[PDB]
């Protein structure tokens, strides 16, 4: 009998060795089995395939348990909707600009680019083991994986269209905010002390204006105290001036023949709009920004 010395995994840190026996698909081994993405559960082994690396669905205790610990989920179709963006996000070109990881449009991933610009300059504690490492990977140069879970976690798959607020915000609640707060007083002269404490997710993000200089000052009237890393603000996308040095970075959205598209503004030494691959810098910008992402120092 011909066989070949495969891994099989669920996790890309626990590797199970594995005899394929040649004559058999890896499906009738193994069930579902994916390499790199690819679907090669109706495949028989290659030569090739010798002491590599396969993704399988968790059918057993063993392997349940090691992907609940690594992606922090119970959905089923998980690994399989995360397999099928790898198959595709592998593919794209993932060019640095400006020292950041950026995206090349494709598959209309203007806001996944986007949100993974802005991700890398926000400090953020991932809970899913699956995201922290594939976050720093990204932060290197490979981001595949991590767009690829970011598709997965975010039920979205690949050429559908996307929504930044919505995919950091889903991002935030599989991230450790539990310090976050922001303490709101109701201002007033006859209601006396009313106060209300927000903490964690909600913490840091608000919706109805993009200014936190004006945020702060007030909006009934409402003082507040803010305790965040950063803190994501968010309105209907409206011309909007972006000072330097006022903000860290920020999200344009266009909308053209109902057909969306986005950009990414950072505010560095001078101002830097990141449209995938392509970069223009500029001392001022207008534009019809949607969200403007804050940091505390
Ligand atoms: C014309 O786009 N309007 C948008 C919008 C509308 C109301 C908002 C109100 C807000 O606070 C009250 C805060 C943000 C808001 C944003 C987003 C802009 C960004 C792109 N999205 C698209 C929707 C599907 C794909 C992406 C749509």
């Amino acid at each position: 009998v011909r066989t070949i010395k495969v891994f099989t995994t669920v996790d890309n840190i626990n590797l199970h060795t594995q005899v394929v026996d040649m004559s058999m698909t890896y499906g009738q081994q193994f069930g579902p089995t994916y390499l790199d993405g690819a679907d090669v559960t109706k495949i028989k082994p290659h030569n090739s395939h010798e002491g590599k690396t396969f993704y399988v669905l968790p059918n057993d205790d063993t392997l349940r348990v090691e992907a609940f610990e690594y992606y922090h989920t119970t959905d089923p179709s998980f690994l399989g909707r995360y397999m099928s963006a790898l198959n595709h996000t592998k593919k794209w070109k993932y060019p640095q600009v400006n020292g950041l990881t950026s995206i090349k449009w494709a598959d209309n991933n203007s806001y996944l680019a986007t949100a993974l610009l802005t991700l890398q300059q926000i400090e953020l504690k991932f809970n899913p083991p699956a995201l922290q490492d594939a976050y720093y990977r990204a932060r290197a140069g490979e981001a595949a994986n991590f767009c690829a879970l970011i598709l997965a976690y975010c039920n979205k798959t690949v050429g559908e269209l996307g929504d930044v607020r919505e995919t950091m915000s889903y991002l935030f609640q599989h991230a450790n905010l539990d310090s976050c707060k922001r303490v709101l007083n109701v201002v007033c002269k006859t209601c006396g002390q009313q106060q209300t404490t927000l903490k964690g997710v909600e913490a840091v993000m608000y919706m109805g204006t993009l200014s936190y200089e004006q945020f702060k000052k007030g909006v009934t009237k409402y003082l507040v105290q803010q305790e965040s890393p950063f803190v994501m603000m968010s309105a209907p996308p409206a011309q909007y001036e972006l000072k330097h040095g006022t903000f860290t970075c920020a999200s344009e959205y266009t909308g053209n023949y109902q057909c969306g598209h986005y950009k990414h503004i950072t505010s560095k030494e001078t101002l830097y709009c990141i449209d995938g691959a392509l970069l223009t810098k500029s001392s001022e910008y207008k534009g019809p920004i949607t969200d403007v992402f804050y940091k505390e120092n």
